[PDB]
């Protein structure tokens, strides 16, 4: 079966999926090869991903390869209901995903997905893999391998590995060059601001925007906020990215100092409770807070709800918390990934490369079944580099190649 | 009465109007003085504006001042139907404006507006003022003055003046410092890209974006396109702004040369047929064209429709024209103002200053009734500067002031 | 005769003058017409300019036109001694200008210039014109007109006008579009940072740089400081440019608040005592202060010297003032124009347009002798626009032109 | 003994060395510890480095640690003669380095340095290490280890390793986070443009600048050229950095296409013959070419000299080659590292971290003598991270630290 909002949205979803595919030519080439070679014949697969037009294009590629897939939502607010209807109605792919589903429904979907007995699990944040290892030790025989889309999931998998429970291969998709160099940086940079503007309509120019974290995502968000005229503050816990932020022209300071100054706060750390009650207490009246790291827990919304004497929905995706002293704190997207909650996530141009990595990582797991050591595996260099070559070609860009004399010069030392 | 889509949308419109008001503190101060002083007591007023949350806040301010106002849509795609509902149901202000109305409905609304016998007309593009002068010479005895919001309207007013038919005062709101330095540049820069992204979800980074025109709007569009990672080309007809664009790091070239290279074309010239049939024929497969100047005629869409063998709707706000050779041209928003057709227009932060100028220009017209010469009047300097002082204060920014000795130094030449 | 450092430097000066001429093609075209038409036959001329390779190219053009010219230094630190040598030895043009000359030498040079009995005076800062009006009322019968290169000179001329003593025509070269849109903004933006880096070798990335003033020069300085990775603070006295700086992404605040934070301070206001004793006392240990407005009095160096217990020369163009608490304040170029004191001033590409305006303004004065009203005259629009057309062509940039139907559309209001 | 230009320059060199040390506080702390602990007592050391004020501060730190050092120039045009005089006269350190020395003198200095019988070799480009391994196999017993400052040297060392001749430990200083993230990127970005401007005085705004290579140095040069208003073209041989360049807003193309368009060409590839005769032949008349990669061979100057019918020195650091068809090619710095040839190299702020890595890498080699495997060693993470911590502290920047609960969250997976 399936569990979706409205099957009648399938014609609209089909339209949106085809529009998204215009900038996914690398994944389109992979799909056409998969249709011929059927690498996933007889394989059962579970994908826990954001249910978007880009994920649909990945799901259709795995379907073309013969995979018996089941899809569930990575996050209650990121699901595109028209996409879910199209995958069920047009491709017969079971989808368990409703935009705005409660937590009980989400956990039921994880159980149904584990009952599919997947051989391959594509995960985004590692929730299904963690639940497999904790609750379904008796199913581990099914597992050929798993993949992990995002930085937060990679951290979880390392914790699993160090705990001695990562007893199967897991492909580190996030850390492929063609994933986090583009998706995490340029994709998040544009789509995070997109979500903020779609939720609030606010002018970014002249605002002070605080970016917590200066890794791949933070560099992108700060870069684009600056491009839109914002005064950017960066917070960090490590000195190397902190120095980078300073030399990129941004003001670096502890969050306690930034909390007095920000008009908009954006967390992209992958860590818990980066913005806390002692920070809410000193924020400007009407300060906006939002999260672009995989889990909402980066903002301590639980404490904010306790502190506040009133909460009201002021707009789509926008809630106003009123503190007992009468000052307000505006939260976008209930603290969930603001690019996917309030807009449509990354453009398909960067998801082409992220999901090419997903598709070829799944092919890698099956082709090498019985030959991969348990634990985390990076994407093979040849795969990573071929995705880049294909994407640069599809963007219409030509570059140079080394001559035999230049190759001789590199290998020379005298 | 009125002519709107659905009066049941009024509670939603009220919520949106109040959200937009948060960054209109200057206009709010004017509203509060107007409610005390009633400068528009006994005055009938027509406003032909984009029916947005920002225009609503202007209409409420004129209402507090005593104006007997009637509002019609400047453009069929920019009307926000919940705003129209709120103005009718909560303020008793007649609104003739339905999103998506046809051309005949629009011209019927203009005739209704003129039958209101306004003493003051606020216009955006000067269509109502042109109709008044053309068809209603007998009504000119009613006119205390008019105002004009946008650059294309100022150009039409100059042509009316030179034709000898501008026989009343017209306030040049567009060219106030606190209007086109901010609205036209920073407002359009953000909101134009907002409309493109809401229509297409396209990644701007890595695209070649052609901006036609490097005036106030084109400077803003190019600045923010560059900030979002695009490769920017600028076209021009005048050498001073062309040199500026070169020294700002942009490529400058004729549109015939840009036509082969652009991925996204954005017209902001105020002129007719800037993108032409001979340009469509050489564009890249899947090039996107859109317009952010007041009238759609900047793109020769009539010719495009005759060159195309087929037109498809690919998603909201987006049409795909397929040429006989199979290549596609994408049009956003039917060539209408892309920021207002596909998104919500400028943020309220800059419309605060634009519409503070409108309200104070109307006050200037009434206080000086029977004393102003016919023709175009600029916004008085003391007014323009007071809007800037109030806005800067409302942004929480403090600056310096000259000491008495520094003042003496300025007036010393020895 | 002349008064220069070393005439043996002439071959070196000739080489530098010819290098600078490569990006002065507009002025070269004017020189070639002048040599045919001789507009300055029988005219005596004084030029008080920065004695640079660019001024040399201007002097050569006036010479080709027949001018009996005499050149003196506008500023003791900006004189290039090899340029002075070449103008004397190769062109027989009297030059009174020695790099590093003392104040008494400068004032002696002004007296020599006035004894030349000029009919035309080109001034930069209006010092010679003020001396002429103040001391030489009997010579005013010689004057056909004067010109003024820089913003501070225009301000002094306005004060002369309002005092009733501007009894001849003065051409406002600074405010020509092709002057202060390019020279003042992009020229100063690059050359000011050039002077700072040549004086100090300091990394700009990661520094907080305070720019006093956000007019044409301050916009350029802030733009390029930001481009080099600095955190930029802007101070102002007027709200319109303050809002601009905020929407350009810069922090705006009073200088008293900036004084605690800046690593490098750059004054470009045209006003007196913008950096003050109460600012020195709170600056960071090792803060650098410099001036890029025409006169050094923008920084209160007199007070700094009295607050300091000791001053050391730390390298060329750089002085270290040590305060009693042991903290240091670094002054570049003794507070004189840092681009011209520590480097070579604006690139010749923008001086081409500035000094094309000078040459054509002198021609305008002579062709209209005995016909111009006393007071300030702007550069004629046809002149300003022709300079822009020639410069754009010389940069190899082609743009569009309106078709006949597009022209008709502009003049249509119906 | 020693071999320098002029011992009388020592007072000026002392001044310049002290000025440079103001932004080298990390290396100053290392020097003070070294003065106490004497890690290099009884050690002989050779450094082949650019003989700059920053290298002098490193040499003084090694001297404080008890090292018996000898310094030679890495490059004939980068030597600062006043620094060389100060090291000889004030510290008794043998320096063999004359700015502008011929190739025969440079090779003699390498022989004298090898006759010092070093135990530690600090190299920049690996020339001395290669000569040791090729010519002095009988001295390898002396060697505790070597270090390598730059990317080109690292490539050479890998070639040595793969050839089986890297029979001792070599510290990869270049690839430390606190080296190539800042030095190669932000340092080269500023100092390369500094050198171009000091040599030519050219306005960068409005020029087309071609950057060959988009690694750490290329990203910096392109970023700063764009910050100065240039239209930037990037050439590459690999698709990952090529896609990055596009998404950063730059035009990516093969060098054969860029050769027609560039006004200024900058090579930062580390490879041979990136700009070739077939490229010179299509360049604009007056195109400027320069190199910022360690060796000049990135530009085929040998072929340019053969093709040209004439060469003349048009300015300091600037040569004009005239081709038989009369077009000119301008070369800066004889194709040598333009930041060091025409200016003073990187600011001391970034060399503080690069040379902290050098100093602590030398301490690491001695502390671990007899315990390091032959081959290339990366800088230990704890050393790399401590340099960053110390530099961030000295820049006056404070950041956050993880709470115990955040640490628990990272190590958790369920
Ligand atoms: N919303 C999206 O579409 C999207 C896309 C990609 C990744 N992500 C998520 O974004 C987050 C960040 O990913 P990334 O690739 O940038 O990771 P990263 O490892 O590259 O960077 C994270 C950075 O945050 C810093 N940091 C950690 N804790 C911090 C704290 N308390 N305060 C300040 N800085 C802190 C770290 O020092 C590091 O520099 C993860 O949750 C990842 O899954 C979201
Ligand atoms: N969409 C919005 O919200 C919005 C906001 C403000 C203004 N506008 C409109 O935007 C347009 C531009 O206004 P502006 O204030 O920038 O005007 P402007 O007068 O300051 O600039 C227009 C520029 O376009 C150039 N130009 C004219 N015809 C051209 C052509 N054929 N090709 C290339 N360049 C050409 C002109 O030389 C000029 O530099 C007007 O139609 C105005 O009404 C729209
Ligand atoms: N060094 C150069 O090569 C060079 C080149 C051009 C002009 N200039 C000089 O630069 C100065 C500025 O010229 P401009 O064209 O930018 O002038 P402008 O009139 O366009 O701008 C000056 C700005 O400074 C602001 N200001 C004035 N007093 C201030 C104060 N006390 N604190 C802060 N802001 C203050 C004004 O509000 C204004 O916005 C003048 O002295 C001019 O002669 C120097
Ligand atoms: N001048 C300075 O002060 C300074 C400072 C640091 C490093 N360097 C030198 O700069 C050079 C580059 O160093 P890096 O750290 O940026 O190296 P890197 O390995 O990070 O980057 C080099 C880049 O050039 C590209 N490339 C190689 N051959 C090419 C070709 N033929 N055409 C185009 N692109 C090509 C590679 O794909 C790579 O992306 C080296 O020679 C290094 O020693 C100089
Ligand atoms: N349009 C999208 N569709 C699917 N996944 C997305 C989209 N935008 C972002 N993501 C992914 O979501 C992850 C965070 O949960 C990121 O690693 C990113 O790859
Ligand atoms: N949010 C908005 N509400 C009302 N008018 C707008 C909005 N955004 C842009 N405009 C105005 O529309 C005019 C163009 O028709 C511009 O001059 C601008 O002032
Ligand atoms: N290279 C230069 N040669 C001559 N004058 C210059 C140069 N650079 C700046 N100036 C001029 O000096 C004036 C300031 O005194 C500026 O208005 C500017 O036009
Ligand atoms: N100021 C400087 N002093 C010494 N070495 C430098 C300087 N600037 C750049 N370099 C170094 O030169 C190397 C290239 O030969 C780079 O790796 C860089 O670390
Ligand atoms: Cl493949
Ligand atoms: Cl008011
Ligand atoms: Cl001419
Ligand atoms: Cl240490
Ligand atoms: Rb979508
Ligand atoms: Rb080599
Ligand atoms: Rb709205
Ligand atoms: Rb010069
Ligand atoms: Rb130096
Ligand atoms: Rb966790």
């Amino acid at each position: 079966k399936y569990d979706i909002k409205d099957i009648s949205l399938a014609p609209q979803g089909r339209q949106e999926i085809e529009w998204a595919a215009r900038e996914m030519p690398v994944l389109k080439q992979i799909r056409e090869r998969f249709a011929q070679e059927k690498p996933f014949a007889g394989i059962r697969l579970v994908a826990c991903c954001h249910v978007t037009t880009e994920t649909a294009n990945l799901a259709i590629a795995l379907h073309a390869g013969g995979a018996d897939s089941l899809l569930i939502a990575s996050n209650p607010l990121s699901t595109q209901d028209d996409v879910a209807a199209c995958l069920v109605a047009d491709y017969g792919i079971p989808v368990y995903a409703i935009k705005g589903e409660d937590n009980e429904t989400y956990h039921r979907h994880v159980q149904i997905a584990l009952d599919h007995r997947p051989n391959i699990i594509i995960d985004d944040g590692s929730d299904v893999v963690a639940t497999l290892v904790q609750e379904r030790q008796h199913q581990l025989s099914d597992i050929i391998g798993t993949t992990e889309e995002t930085t937060t999931g990679i951290v979880r998998l390392r914790a699993m590995f160090n705990d001695g429970v990562l007893t199967f291969p897991a492909m580190n998709v996030n850390d492929a060059d063609t994933k986090h160099f583009y998706d995490n940086r340029y994709g998040t940079g544009q789509s995070t601001l997109d979500g903020i503007i779609r939720a609030t309509n606010i002018l970014l120019a002249g605002k002070t925007i605080v970016v917590a974290g200066y890794g791949w995502c933070g560099k992108g968000v700060a870069m684009r906020a600056k491009g839109m005229g914002a005064d950017v503050i960066v917070t960090e816990i490590s000195p190397v990215p902190a120095i980078e932020a300073a030399m990129d022209g941004f003001r670096v300071m502890p969050m306690a100092e930034a909390a007095h100054q920000g008009d908009i706060f954006i967390t992209v750390t992958g860590n818990k409770h980066v913005i806390r009650p002692e920070h809410f207490a000193v924020m400007k009246d009407g300060a906006i807070v939002c999260n672009s790291g995989h889990f909402d827990i980066e903002i301590d919304l639980k404490s904010l709800k306790e502190q506040a004497k009133e909460v009201k929905e002021v707009r789509n995706f926008t809630e106003q918390y009123i503190l007992p002293n009468g000052k307000s704190i505006i939260v976008i997207g209930e603290g969930r990934l603001v690019n996917l909650a309030a807009a449509t996530g990354h453009p398909s141009a960067v998801m082409d490369m992220s999901f090419a990595n997903q598709a070829l990582a799944c092919e890698h797991l099956v082709k090498n079944k019985g030959q991969l050591e348990p634990g985390m595996h990076s994407i093979p260099v040849e795969v990573d580099q071929e995705i880049a070559r294909l994407k640069l070609q599809a963007m219409g860009i030509a570059i140079d190649s080394l001559t035999p004399e230049q190759v001789e010069y590199i290998n020379s030392w005298a």
